[PDB]
């Protein structure tokens, strides 16, 4: 019952600094257009131990398994080549990614309703809110 509140189909119904956050990770001018105007389906599902997160939309259809703590290896939607750690810190989904001696982090929490997602790169702060489908 590892995450029992997060499992189902969440869809996207608000965005708030998602470009600045794209840009503060280095996504290029016509990926950032394209990816800013995504309204994906994200997809949580649990066997066992292990976690698995899908998100699909026009601009992409990506598919993560994990197992809390432990790294593994992720080509994100933009195609960077990160090391990825997810973790359970207090009821929060914490997503740690590194690559070229940089970080991000991506938040999932459960709020009344939602499931709200915080992307994080340095000061730059992007929220998105998803609904469930
Ligand atoms: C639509 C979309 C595009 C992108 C992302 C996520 C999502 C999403 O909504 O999950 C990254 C987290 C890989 C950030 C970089 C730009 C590419």
């Amino acid at each position: 019952h590892m995450c029992d509140a997060f499992v189902g189909t969440w869809k996207l119904v608000s965005s708030e600094n998602f470009d600045d956050y794209m840009k503060e990770v280095g996504v290029g001018f016509a990926t950032r257009k394209v990816a800013g105007m995504a309204k994906p389906n994200m997809i949580i599902s649990v066997n066992g131990d292990v976690i698995t997160i899908k998100s699909e939309s026009t601009f992409k259809n990506t598919e993560i398994s994990f197992i809390l703590g432990q790294e593994f290896d992720e080509v994100t939607a933009d195609d960077r080549k990160v090391k990825s750690t997810i973790t359970l810190d207090g009821g929060v989904l914490v997503h740690v990614q590194k690559w070229d001696g940089k970080s991000t982090t991506i938040k999932r929490k459960r709020e009344d309703d939602k499931l709200v997602v915080e992307c994080v790169m340095k000061g730059v702060t992007s929220t998105r809110v998803y609904e469930r489908a």
